């Protein structure tokens, strides 16, 4: 693995359904995963894993179809993704488990909580796929350019064939300039235009003004959960944030069970980059206080 995970750090794949789940280890104790979202793999936690050494057995995955994960050709339909995830959690028959969820990290993290909550301990997120959005409360150059990807061929083309989804859209959305080395980390999992399929899946998947209305129906069926559960929850906060508008925010306030809310300074998205010193310290304050 990278070496910023930190010393004594591991990686293997994870077998599932014929494919490979790359996967990054560290240490000892209860579990505490780590899921990404799109475009963004294990890569994405580094800073915030080498900080959180010694809290237990740190595990960052890269999803079916990102960093050094297989990238078959299948629909990447939430479902389907969901079932990779799922298989990794069985692979390692996990219990007692903190998930440290970001983008749609959470919404597969909190679906398996939601089916899983005897093995779940805790969860913390941030920036996640969670609810519907509304398209007024999302930046507007990503609500037309979301708007263009849902059609037929022009998101294939923006995305696959042009590249524009990694070396455009994804740096620009960063507050602090990503470094030169860093985008080139991002961008080696998608030498070609096939090795780009999830990364178009992402926005189409994405639930805006209603639609895909399968989306809204997947992401609701976790809500039971996180309006019942006792588990500890705790939900990271930034300025101006970029998927926790706030209407969602004030929807997570007034429906999840047992949810701690911190502010965690400025950032958009890519808050793992923006601010690893405060997650990693606002993370640990929260791990040691429900220990």
């Amino acid at each position: 693995p990278h070496s910023a995970f930190g010393d004594g750090a591991k990686a293997y794949d994870v077998p599932a359904f014929g494919l490979q789940i790359h996967t990054v280890e560290h240490g000892s104790g209860a579990p505490i995963v780590f899921l990404h979202g799109n475009p963004t793999s294990s890569y994405l936690w580094r800073h915030i894993f080498r900080r959180l050494h010694g809290h237990g057995r740190l595990l960052a995955v890269d999803l079916i179809g990102y960093g050094q994960s297989s990238k078959p050709d299948i629909e990447y339909t939430l479902e389907n993704q969901q079932r990779y995830v799922d298989a990794w959690f069985d692979a390692l028959d996990l219990r007692n488990v903190t998930l440290v969820l970001q983008d749609y990290g959470a919404a597969f993290g909190l679906n398996w909580a939601s089916r899983n909550p005897d093995r779940v301990r805790a969860v913390a997120f941030f920036e996640p796929v969670l609810r519907n959005i509304d398209s007024v409360d999302l930046s507007p150059e990503f609500v037309t350019r979301r708007a263009k990807l849902r059609q037929p061929g022009e998101g294939e083309i923006f995305v696959q064939q042009e590249n524009r989804f990694l070396t455009e859209l994804f740096p620009w959305f960063f507050l602090t300039p990503l470094a030169p080395e860093d985008l080139r980390q991002y961008q080696t999992p998608f030498p070609t235009p096939h090795s780009r399929k999830a990364i178009l899946a992402g926005p189409r998947n994405l639930p805006v003004d209603g639609e895909p209305a399968s989306t809204v129906a997947f992401l609701e069926q976790a809500v039971n959960w996180l309006n019942t559960s006792d588990t500890p929850k705790l939900l990271l906060t930034f300025k101006p944030g970029f998927l926790l508008t706030d209407a969602i925010l004030k929807w997570s306030q007034v429906t999840i069970r047992n949810l701690e809310i911190e502010a965690a300074g400025a950032g958009i998205h890519f808050v793992q980059e923006e601010q690893p010193e405060t997650i990693a310290r606002l993370l640990d304050a929260w791990l040691t206080r429900i220990a």
